[PDB]
């Protein structure tokens, strides 16, 4: 009988490279852990690229007589190295890969000291460092580690199977991995209720199974399997789902039905804090692609990421892209090996997650590289033959060696270089981008992006122009047959190297901002929603008279699925319809009310006074939306909004919290620059600033748990606005 | 002998409206004063819009025997009544022009109680109150107070008339306007040199004066005109210059010579304090929009401005055009009754002023009326001969009672709008504009503004446009023969009614912002100097790598008045003229970089990292100008610069302050969202809140001297930066 037990709690952080095998002074913390917190922007990228050392003391417990002794590590960027009173165990230079230290042969009947060493120094033999690179990877023990104590006899693996998913009768296949040779039995599993059992040495079938549910994206059916060694005691559980997704030239389909992708890029990096970022705030990203953003697929821009977002995406029913630590550059024949060993990690961690449904193999948006890539396709193929190969580029004619040409295209909108006669074209056609005639499955993995940054506050009719640009691109991809969706560049913005973004250390390419607050872009995907799931509906506006060129706020986009919506101003009311004829291949085309709905004359246009709107939402003749707005906002409620009001006492809990600048009809106040001042007391401690700088009139935090159970109190205040507090209380 | 006082200290304000004749609890204030400081942005302008009074207790003096005593107010806002214990003596509704409290008749001995009632109401009778208006007005007394001793008979004003004044024998003419006639002396100074004397009933004439010299925007030579009663001994001195200003329909000809003007519209508010600003500081407003911005006019919008602006103007040589208070609403026969009034206010005020050229005598961009304007224009022939009547518009085909048709012009750019056939166009051409055959004299009044709002830390595509077009109405105008010149929208941001603006109570039309810190379009003004008054190169860019669409910094705008400028980034170096092909009229036309100079091809070498660059100004083949950006900026130095290293400890004084948060090569981070934390320390108090909240990278402040003398210690702290001081020394 095994036992594991989270270890993050209780070890000690310093600056620099420490003798191994003595006690370190430094910072009791718990993890995960970032080396060096940063500020939002303008900040020095290389503070973090230098040595750190942890430990922790592990008392030696007499129950563990006789068993083997493990740490794993779930990540650690990186260079790692590990020691066990003085004596290394193991060497893991990856930074997005787990790595497993056994302490078993150096332990002594004391106190014991592990030590890791850490350097985030981008080192060329490492990928995917070598050159530039359009993100941070920052430093620390940012993921979990894992005291696992096992009997000599144990498990290390196992992968599911579901050969002939789509049968009336299912099969189940599993392969254990194990340390030695002996029974395996297995127990299907559907939370509680024992399904199937069977026993053997080696391959162990299921057969015959009636009544179980599919796994996709409205459904997330999952079952587990539990593993036990009956010799010697240990127990394990995989969840799986029963599912199936086929590239085919002709689309993509789950379960054998048609399905059109639509999804976004998503880093794991927060403001401050770099990557350490726990399973809360992971899996918060999952639920807000899925959700707010009504998207059926994301890639994981651009490393394997954590297991909780990965086991979040199998809870909620959100499709992923997983490919290797990569941006463009290919180090030699060395980084190339170690970039195969990645291809391995990546997909022995993950091969059991029905959202996986694609693997990327090549270095995002690397030239071609024969031998490179034939070696990371074939090693992808033989570990796991039941999904797709694809791999990132931003070229035609790339040689495919994948099933599926996963393609970053820019075309929008090159027609402002100055002597580009082709007109504005959101997407290339499949011949012309592959080189082949023959359809092949063909993926756009990323659009927008660097070809068109919008900041939080940029001004509204920027915000217009990026929102049409992800409705176009949207559009195009579910027009085209022959493409099997669309991937936008990108999720939220990003702290980039000196030689990306605004000059800030930032990348605004995000549909959200660095909190995951929508921009008005994010609505154009959240506005894809079914109804059933939820009315969506978002004006592209501010409501001022002078804030556009001109004046007015026509035309006026809105993004919703609604099936029409009411423009009320100034006396005028308006019924206006989706705009079809210019999005017609969309799921839920917005609104857009103009000239052909409105004359100026009517709204007594430029006649000048402001009068407030309103704006209302119909399903079926049916008022199912209402959004106000006021012709003179004034601060009203700074509001304080955590995304849960009761958490448990658990220190690994990152809580976000919004701070929205909000008028008299609870809209924001998107050109207030100001800093909102905000305490917290309580077990949580505030990451980053202690004032926090509004951006379109929101901004956003983390509240790092501490563990223990009390009530956290949040204050937030500005001198225009009544005092603000907010308790969220833990355990 | 009269003694003339400034009474600015020691009064008392209270909110509402007391009892006149009783004493007043209330706080002691020293004018200028604003009744409600306001925050920067979305607040309730209407929070001024009530009443207010304010006390003066003055001793009575036996030396005050037989003469008359007497309270200037150069300006209240508005709806102004005096008491002096208890008796009205002066009601005074306009609250941009002077009034007088006699006081005399109304005295005893030990304390009198002057009280004033004012009330910030848009009081629907008082100009140019009545419905919408695109600037606030604010409360309080705003403008200098001033106690006067004056013998029975006593001078009220004078006016300098300068006929032939090109000759070689010079004339001055003075008309004197006395309380009842008598002899009146007169003595012609230069300073403190006495160039002639003469004496006499009625108009008084000093003719054949020779060696002097003529007052222009290159030498701002003033005079001055000492009055003596000698039978009273009252004296009052009035100062003035020689020179022509002429409108023709050739153009504007300034002392013979042409001249095409180059203006830009000012106002006289603040952000916090509204229009309650001294000396020092209206001042620093004409300096800056003829020494900063090259401006050789500039026009009071919307309202007659401060004596101290126009004695500053007439000292620097920054011609004016001055108009009545006004914004497009024209009231009934009792309001333009009033409107009348303000035209004798400001002509009799302002008459001696060589600085002003052209008076405005319609309310702004209003609709015609023939009664009315005809009143308007009759009055202020009647009052000043000597000077061309305009009256600004923005419609064509205008009634032209005036001698100059002074149109708003807002053509660019309406090809935007979708139902407008006609290309983009700068101007419209002058015959399309007033709709008369035969040619007038034509100057545009306002171009921009609401058309392009700009704010300091917008995208730097959309600068990049703001300059542009605030270069093409340049251009165009310089161009066209018939235009005698133009005047931009506007100098700076400017706080408004919730009617306009970006929804925040600002109009971001200022080609610099509500501290007059430059945006990039400032320099399209600036760099029309000669380089003999100093050398301009002001590139617009953030040199980003992926600010802009797509990427990189091309086309490069340089605003210089250099002859050329040098480009150099990772081996591409350039020298390039002035792009005289596209703006071939401006006397110094920028430089702009573009793909003629650099290929796309050629860009490819820099890689994927981000280079640092360096502009190079070049005169005459020497090289007069650099300015360096890094690839990697970083928060180096928190730049605090006032205005001036020493000042008098004088308590009138509004210190402006710049906080610059800059590079390592002295270039300010744009996009660095940061509250600056400020301490003042010393003879002087910080006006508006102690957090500075930057915008474009850049924030200012005004420091009100206490008048005490010593150090005026300022800290500015930020945790990116180092802590900064900065100190000025007052006495």
């Amino acid at each position: 009988m095994r036992v594991t037990q989270k270890l993050n709690h209780g070890w000690i952080f310093a600056e620099g490279a420490a003798d191994p095998a003595t006690p370190l002074a430094g910072e009791t913390v718990t993890l995960p852990h970032n080396a060096v917190d940063l500020p939002l922007s303008y900040f020095d990228e290389t503070s973090y690229q230098r040595a750190f050392t942890y430990q922790r003391v592990i008392a030696w417990d007499d129950a563990w007589q006789g068993r083997r002794v493990q740490l794993r590590f779930d990540g650690a960027m990186a260079d790692n190295v590990v020691w066990v009173n003085g004596v290394q165990v193991v060497a893991h230079p990856d930074g997005y890969t787990p790595f497993v230290a056994d302490l078993t042969d150096h332990l002594r009947p004391g106190d014991n000291l592990v030590t890791v060493r850490i350097d985030g120094s981008e080192n060329p033999a490492i990928p995917p460092f070598g050159a530039q690179i359009d993100y941070l990877t920052y430093a620390g023990i940012y993921r979990d580690v894992w005291l696992m104590v096992l009997p000599e006899r144990h498990l290390t693996n196992a992968r599911i199977l579901t050969p002939d998913a789509l049968s009336d009768a299912k099969t189940v296949v599993i392969r254990p991995e194990v340390t030695a040779p002996g029974p395996v039995r297995a127990r299907l599993l559907d939370g509680d209720r024992e399904i199937a059992a069977t026993e053997g040495e080696g391959e162990l079938t299921l057969a015959g199974l009636t009544g179980l549910s599919l796994w996709s994206t409205d459904n997330p059916q999952l079952y587990t399997v539990e593993l036990t060694l009956p010799d010697s005691g240990d127990v394990t559980t995989h969840r799986f789902g029963f599912r199936t997704a086929e590239w085919t030239p002709q689309g993509f389909l789950l379960n054998g039905q048609p399905m059109k992708l639509r999804g976004l890029n998503r880093h794991q990096s927060w403001a401050h804090q770099g990557y350490a970022a726990g399973r809360h705030a992971q899996e918060r990203d999952a639920e807000i692609v899925r959700h707010d953003l009504c998207c059926n697929m994301v890639r994981t821009s651009h490393y394997p990421q954590s297991t909780w977002f990965l086991d979040r995406c199998d809870e909620i029913g959100l499709l992923v892209f997983e490919e290797i630590p990569g941006w463009q550059h290919i180090g030699d024949q060395a980084w190339q090996d170690r970039s195969v060993d990645n291809v391995r990690a990546m997909i022995t961690r993950d091969w059991n997650h029905p959202s996986i449904v694609i693997w990327g193999v090549r270095i995002n948006e690397s030239p071609d590289n024969h031998d490179f890539y034939v070696r990371t396709n074939a090693l992808a193929r033989e570990l796991d033959p039941t999904r797709a190969i694809g791999g990132v580029r931003c070229i035609t004619d790339s040689e495919m060696l994948e099933d599926v040409y996963t393609m970053n295209d820019f075309i929008l909108d090159e027609s402002e270089l100055p002597l580009i006669n082709r007109p504005r074209t959101a997407l290339r056609p499949t011949e012309e981008v592959t080189g082949i005639k023959k359809p092949v499955p063909y993926l756009v993995t990323e659009y927008n992006g660097h070809m068109f940054p919008t900041k939080a506050q940029d001004p509204e009719l920027r915000q217009m122009e990026h929102v049409i640009r992800h409705l176009e691109v949207l559009n195009a991809a579910h027009g085209d047959p022959a493409i099997s969706g669309c991937i936008g560049w990108c999720m939220f913005d990003y702290n980039t190297h000196k030689d990306f973004g605004a000059g800030d250390r930032i990348c605004h390419h995000g549909v959200m901002d660095i909190w995951r607050e929508p921009k008005f872009a994010a609505h154009a995907y959240g506005s894809q929603k079914p109804p059933s799931e939820g009315i969506v509906m978002e004006p592209v506006t501010f409501w001022a008279r002078g804030e556009r060129n001109i004046g007015g706020v026509l035309p006026l986009i809105v993004l919703t699925n609604c099936d029409e919506v009411e423009f009320e101003c100034a006396g005028v009311t308006r019924r206006v319809g989706p705009d079809r004829e210019r999005f017609p291949h969309l799921p839920r085309p917005p609104v857009i009310i103009d000239h052909r709905h409105i004359s100026a004359e009517e709204l007594g246009q430029w006649g000048m006074s402001w009068h407030p709107g309103r704006i209302t939402g119909w399903l079926n003749g049916e008022q199912v939306a209402l959004r106000e707005y006021v012709a003179d906002p004034l601060p009203t409620t700074l509001q304080i909004a955590p995304d849960r009001d009761t958490l448990p006492a658990d220190g690994d809990i990152d809580l976000r919290v919004m701070l929205r600048a909000l008028d008299q009809v609870g809209n924001r106040l998107p050109f207030l620059d100001a800093g909102i001042a905000v305490t917290v007391d309580g077990p949580a401690r505030l990451i980053g600033p202690d004032l926090r700088m509004l951006q379109g009139g929101t901004t956003g935090m983390l509240l790092r748990l501490t563990g223990d159970a009390g009530t956290i109190r949040i204050t937030a205040r500005h001198p225009q606005f009544p005092e603000a507090v907010a308790t969220v209380t833990v355990g």
